[PDB]
């Protein structure tokens, strides 16, 4: 039992809601939050500017101490940072970006990264101004994850688009 409410079941593991997932954040206070991330750790709009954000730039401050020390990461690839005020831990997932020209295929390896955390809240990889297919993200999230994972989806009729045709 986990204090995860109100999240509609798609499969044995994989849950989802229509909510803010800052706000869903600060009251469930999860192990794992996950960042929908960029190799630079810049973290400028969409779900990474408003985790940001909610941190008062605290996790902006993290993250290039962490790249000046180790480079950016991969497309595809992940680091695990503090969650601030937020959660324990946050994973910066880097999911493909469609608008610049990035490989689809790749969001399979993203979604691999959630496999090392027992329980996670997180965003649809690739989704939103990242410019893939929601619809086929939330298909590869289900194929792909094995752990417990809670998707928060912000924009309402994305979530319903995606609940009504989820197979
Ligand atoms: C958190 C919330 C307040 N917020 N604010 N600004 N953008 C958002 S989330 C829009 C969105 C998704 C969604 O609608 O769930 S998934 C997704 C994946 C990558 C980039 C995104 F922008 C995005």
């Amino acid at each position: 039992v986990n204090s995860f409410s109100g999240y509609l079941k798609l499969t044995d593991n994989v849950y989802i809601k229509n909510a803010d997932i800052v706000e869903e954040a600060k009251k469930v206070k999860p192990t794992v939050v996950v960042n929908a991330a960029n190799v630079y750790l810049k973290h400028g709009g969409g779900v990474a500017g408003a985790l940001n954000k909610a941190t008062n730039n605290a996790m902006q401050v993290e993250s290039d101490d962490y790249i000046a020390t180790n480079g950016p990461l991969k497309v595809g690839g992940s680091c695990v940072l503090s969650g601030h005020n937020l959660a324990k831990h946050c994973l910066h997932v880097v999911g493909p970006n469609v608008n610049k020209g990035e490989d689809i295929q790749l969001l399979k390896s993203a979604y691999e990264n959630f496999n090392q955390h027992e329980v996670l809240l997180a965003p649809l990889l690739s989704a939103g101004i990242f410019g893939a297919d929601p619809i086929h993200s939330l298909r590869v999230c289900v194929d792909t994850v094995r752990t417990n994972v809670y998707l928060a989806v912000f924009d309402k009729n994305l979530y319903d688009k995606l609940v009504s045709s989820f197979l």
